[PDB]
């Protein structure tokens, strides 16, 4: 009530700056232009003054609110007239993919019915899932975005293939490197260019900047070939087996673990198996973004884990052998930011850079398959058994107890997650044996992880104390500003502490940096 | 509540619509020969909106969530309107650019100087000329007649007749020298100049000039004697009849009644004399009051006499004579082309004006009043007088035009139509859209809270006002033009 | 000597047609108190092929002045052919005499190599490094000229024909469930108490109308598959005007074939039918599976039966004098001008209907038979040309005939790269030994495209008569293979000859990747009866509605 008109008045002065700053360009001569974003500030101030106004009567505010529409039509399509139809069919693809995003309705976790909604309630969550679906199909234009040339283009190489995943072995671009390399495992239920999205903010090419030989894996989108890869053989011949790549093309044994919400899930299965079957310890740090090995509070996904439900999903992978991303991308969305027009699609413009919401979009929407045994496995003996906690998960014959796990793990958190609750992934810290440490992000799932230092738009919470819940250690937690990057970072590097070994430049092996794997689409482009 | 439940009859006469395209496409495809050849979804993507805002709102930082709902709103507007157009041409989809941003403008106060001062008037002036950068007789403007006589300041128009038998006695209009005329003749279903003949009546049909700069002298007094009086020495030429029923319109009612006063003061037409939203006591002279001041009075006549005329395109800008629902919606569902279109097609189809008599003369001074160095006593007019005024008039106050009725000396009668200025009065009865408040009892509060609503147009009762012997019908004669004449035609943007 | 001996076997069953209209004419006058030519007019057509085949042998003899004695006894021949023939139509209605009079004009301006620009020897000389640029007008000039004496033969005529869409040819009963711009989707009435789940949809070629497969009860494809327990739809084509210019090929893959399985869902409830496609009409349906899988869409073909497909335009026989930059980009020209193809202007340029034997085997032979000629039939359908829209064409001309785009893997649907290979569905391709429209060795080459299982048969016929085979005509045979071969002449080199037609075989390629019996499906009411009304627009008509 007020400081939405200062916040406002802020952002058209950063936009007016630019606008000079545009016009002192094109004196020295002498893209989206600024009047398509003046056309839309000028409807977020005149709506909140007429508003504020009226703070028949109704119909009044509806007329005059309808002028301001109409007013924002005229401006915005003035503006694109000297755009070329190419740009702007581009910017009429994604604004479409941006206002079925933002509405609750078109996701099924999300959804009023669903929520309102035995077998009854099985029968009506079919009957939600294929409307929402076919409307998918028919919205879902072309050539978007082209991996290894827009998205996913940090230099590597692909130094193993196998049916599960392509191992990736990035370029040094440092004269020394670190001897103990590191090893991302992306999750497989969305793709792992998310963390190598655009130099200005791709995590691999930060880790690369600081002197580590980063590798990546790249795992396959699964077909009908894949029903039964479960999730036993995404951990065993999964992880562990980059793990064996990794040796094979380093000759170090042991890697800096990086996972990403179920990726860190594997990672943590990963160093429990091993721990349980006395093997040398492969894995010396061990970060995870938004993790989750307690499923006690799996947040808005807690709609689908009932026990009529479940058994009826699981039917259906077993009958179609996998489950269907398309499905899956209308069951719930990776990609909630709050406010993610005005950070990454306005903050994001008036930096000079193409709209990096544009980008998100794109990721959120290359959505990948699930294999039919693997996606049950995570429902039951994760989601709904919750087995890792009561420790009666096993991976290949193998009780998995995270207490026989002394790698020392450093759990990265988002305070406004949807998928991963903090609280819930502060839970699955204490489970470890070894050192323990926990960070927070100020923001959402994928904004707060992807941070790069350069942007300086967010901060963290630090505490190095033990506390007895997550309200206790976020009451003794300390707030930076800024990027929790360096400090994931100096983590890495305080505990190796090995002398600098020559830069390991990445053999030739099979394919070039993006890989195979990550551009097979479902919907193909 | 009741806003849900209009919103829903709407939506049903859309669906009703829909169907009947998608018919008469599957007809199509049965008749198409080799050798020849607005969307629903359109005005689908309006309703949507309108619905979808109200449910919004009805919901209802909390500030920020309503805001961010909203913006998503007119998002999904601004995807479905373009989609929609998909198929269009691109020619059709710039006549929807063009008259869709003339109502922008116009429903933006800040666009006219009465809603919103020559400093001012340039920089708006100049926002409607870089702005800048239907066809009279085809599209407006289209009913048979032929030119009986042109003037200096006006061109007569008498219209072919409809029926075998009309009545003995003919009818004059005298409209306003504001705007064009065609207002009252805009389109078969509703021009009011083809319902009169229709009902048995010959129509005779002022069409003023659009004046240039040789008629910088030309005041009020020669619009009353040289465009009025002899308008109906004219009428009699064509029809041997020395009694005409007269109509007149905002200021043509106006002159029309300095011209009774003007022919009884002098002891010498008009049989009856129906005036819509005739203004004859100026004291609520309404958003227009804020030019009626002596320093600014004073310097509008030096302005006036030094460019010879005032720029109707300075006019079009001080205030606007023009609404969404009942002439674009409404219309559309009503197989209609837009009515709305042609509205704002008229409202910037401006003509100049001579006009310092008018500012003074009558806002200012309320006159007293002397035509010709003659006394106007409008109490010396026994001619039955019919005022229709509006509910919605923004240029002229229905309580100013009911305390000005008291001036006749004869019968008097006051109507009050359901709308504004220009959509009360032009309301055909097959329309069956608005209506109107009368009471035959004799403060204009009094009246109004005396008054009973019936309903429907008030032509039949304006009808029957003035035909309370039949003639063979009168086709008029070849004259010097065809109907729609050449006073009409001339623009001020080409 | 075996002419001799063919000759006497019809002379034999004309002299039993002889006695059979005796006893026929006998009978007719019991029948009192209130068709079918004479056998003398036959007869008089053997007469002249014996006594001409007679004079040759015994000119040829006496060879083991000659010229003039051989052409004076040929004139001396078919002055008595003229002479028996108007005298067996003594007593033929004048009507009848002007019907075989139009047939005979018909038969005899097709089987002139001259009356078509694709045979023309004129037209072959200016191809021949004669021309370049002045080919397009020398290719005009003998285009209109062949226009002109058509529009004048066609103008003379002041009656309809004979036929009758509905009552003597496509008069299978059916209802039409569907309605669009570009087709008619036909679905006909069942014959038998129970059909088969997976419905059947045709693609007919869009060059011709589809009533080639369902002309006369005994010899339509759709009606016999009607008896086999088939739900049978047709998609039938509209004769494209000025209004259909801008249709591409695209749009009849999209919004003709993928809209008309929309279509038969929509009417049966089955997302999956056995298509079965025609010339141009099969190239459709492969485009259609391929742009369904492209786009990763789940599979709506079962299987695929492939009449005369022509997917590798490498060997366009005959019609290659039209392949060339500078005569497609003149016809480019001429249909963006004009709006569509003009199909008279088709019907001059090449025939559909080339068999060696139009009047042994379905003049003399079906007329022997007891049957109305069929080669009357056979030449109404060819007569009864059809438009095609103006971008559907140059497409055809440029994209397929001349760049061969779907080969090289080149060719887009509405942006959509089409890729064979992605398609799983099993294809038949059933082709003509004798075709000159689309050769049989063109076709099998492109049935490697595909990536499902594959199979091949070769009829033993032309374009037409191998493929309009009814079983219960025990003519001709066909050549099946179910190895896979490297070569057109290793796949007939490993070929078994089977007499009869392939038509069973094509049955049982669909019924042998078939689910369980479902009570025969009635045609919902729909829109109009059976033929409909795109089939019956002519392109020259007399009289009107």
């Amino acid at each position: 009530y007020g400081p939405l008109f200062e916040a406002l008045a802020h952002y058209n002065d950063k936009l007016l700056a630019m606008a000079k700053a545009q016009t002192e360009r094109t004196a020295q001569a002498l893209q989206q232009p600024w009047q398509l974003i003046q056309a839309q500030m000028n409807w977020w101030q005149d709506q909140l003054k007429l508003m504020q106004h009226t703070l028949q009567p109704i119909y009044d505010y509806l007329k005059q609110s309808y002028l301001l529409t109409a007013r924002h039509l005229l401006a915005s399509v003035d503006a694109l007239e000297g755009v070329p139809q190419k740009s702007r069919e581009r910017l009429r693809f994604f604004t479409r993919q941006y206002v079925n995003a933002m509405a609750p309705s078109n996701f099924l976790a999300t959804n009023p019915e669903l929520l309102k909604l035995g077998q009854n309630l099985v029968r009506g969550l079919a009957l939600l899932a294929e409307d929402l679906e076919r409307s998918a199909d028919q919205l879902n234009d072309e050539s978007a975005f082209e991996l290894g040339r827009d998205l996913a283009l940090t230099p590597g190489r692909v130094v193993q293939r196998t049916e599960l995943y392509e191992l990736i072995q990035y370029s040094p671009t440092t004269e020394t490197v670190g001897k103990t390399p590191v090893l991302i495992v992306p999750p497989f239920i969305n793709k792992y260019y998310i963390m190598d999205m655009r130099p200005q903010n791709s995590l691999v090419a930060w880790l690369v900047a600081q002197g580590q030989t980063v590798f990546m894996i790249s795992w396959r989108n699964p077909g009908v070939a894949q029903a039964q890869i479960d999730l036993d053989d995404y951990v065993v011949d999964g992880v562990i087996a980059a793990l064996d790549g990794v040796e094979a093309a380093t000759g170090e044994r042991e890697v800096h673990g990086i996972g990403y919400c179920i990726g860190g899930t594997a990672l943590s299965l990963a160093m429990g198996w091993l721990a349980a079957r006395r093997q040398k310890q492969r894995v010396r740090t061990a970060t995870l973004f938004t993790t989750l090995l307690d499923f006690s509070q799996p947040g808005e996904l807690g709609i689908f884990i009932h026990e009529p439900i479940i058994a009826a999903l699981e039917a259906q992978n077993e009958a179609k052998g996998i489950m269907d991303g398309r499905q899956l991308a209308v069951s719930f969305s990776l990609l909630r930011e709050n406010s993610l027009y005005w950070n990454y699609y306005i903050d994001s413009y008036l930096k000079g850079q193409s709209p990096v919401a544009f980008d998100l979009l794109h990721w959120n929407s290359d959505s990948t398959n699930v294999a039919g045994k693997t996606h049950n496995s995570l429902l039951r003996r994760l989601y709904l058994e919750n087995q890792l906690v009561k420790g009666e998960l096993k991976i290949r014959n193998t009780r998995i107890d995270l207490g026989k796990v002394k790698t020392p793990v450093l759990l990265v958190s988002a305070v406004d997650d949807h998928i991963a609750l903090w609280q819930g992934t502060w839970q699955g810290m204490k489970l470890f044996g070894g050192e323990q440490r926990f960070l927070l992000a100020e923001s959402g799932h994928i904004a707060g992880i992807i941070n790069p230092p350069a942007a300086n738009k967010y901060g963290f919470w630090h505490n190095g104390a033990e506390a007895e819940s997550p309200e206790s250690w976020l009451a003794g937690a300390t707030h930076q500003g800024g990027s929790w990057w360096p400090e994931m970072m100096g983590f890495i590097q305080n505990r190796d502490e090995s002398e600098p070994v020559p830069a390991r430049v990445p053999e030739e092996g099979l394919a070039p940096a993006p890989g195979h794997y990550v551009k097979v689409r479902l919907n193909p482009v």
